[PDB]
C-alpha cells in the first residue's frame, strides 16, 4: 500500500540521519571507506564480506533494509569484521578495537534512545507479510 511505502521512506530517513552522525564522529573516520587493496592486500582474503559507512548508505539508498534489525546487522559486521582483523596486544590493534566497540555502542544507544518500538514493530510486520 502507498502507507507501507512511506512507513519505509521514514524508515529510510531515519537511518541516513544515524548513519551520518556516526561518519562524522572523528573517531569512526577509519571505518568511513572500504578498506583500500593497495595498504592491505591481505585484507580481502581474511575478511570475507567487508562493510563500511560509505557502503551502508549506498544499500539505504538501493532499499536493501527493510527494518532497523537488517541495518543493525551490518553496524555488527563493521565492528566484528575489525575485531577479528586486529586482535593483536599492541597499541594499534587495541586502539581500533576500542573505536570499533565504541561505534556499535553508540549505534545501538542513538537507537534505544531516538527510535520508536512500534515503529520497528509496524516495519517488522510488512516485512513478514510480503
Ligand atoms: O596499514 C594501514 N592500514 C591497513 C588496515 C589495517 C587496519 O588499519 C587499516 C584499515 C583497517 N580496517 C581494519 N583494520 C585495519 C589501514
Ligand atoms: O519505544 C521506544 N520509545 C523511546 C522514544 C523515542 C522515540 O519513540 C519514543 C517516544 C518518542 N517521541 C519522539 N521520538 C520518540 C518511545
Amino acid at each position: 500500500s502507498m502507507q507501507e511505502e512511506d512507513t519505509f521512506r521514514e524508515l529510510r530517513i531515519f537511518l541516513r540521519n544515524v548513519t551520518h552522525r556516526l561518519a562524522i564522529d572523528k573517531r569512526f573516520r577509519v571505518f568511513t571507506k572500504p578498506v583500500d587493496p593497495d595498504e592491505v592486500p591481505d585484507y580481502r582474503t581474511v575478511i570475507k564480506e567487508p562493510m563500511d559507512l560509505s557502503s551502508v548508505i549506498s544499500k539505504i539508498d538501493l532499499h536493501k533494509y527493510l527494518t532497523v534489525k537488517d541495518y543493525l546487522r551490518d553496524i555488527d559486521l563493521i565492528c566484528s569484521n575489525a575485531l577479528e582483523y586486529n586482535p593483536d596486544r599492541d597499541p594499534g590493534d587495541r586502539l581500533i578495537r576500542h573505536r570499533a566497540c565504541a561505534l556499535r555502542d553508540t549505534a545501538y544507544a542513538i537507537i534505544k534512545e531516538e527510535l520508536d518500538e512500534d515503529f520497528e514493530q509496524l516495519c517488522e510486520e510488512i516485512q513478514e507479510s510480503r
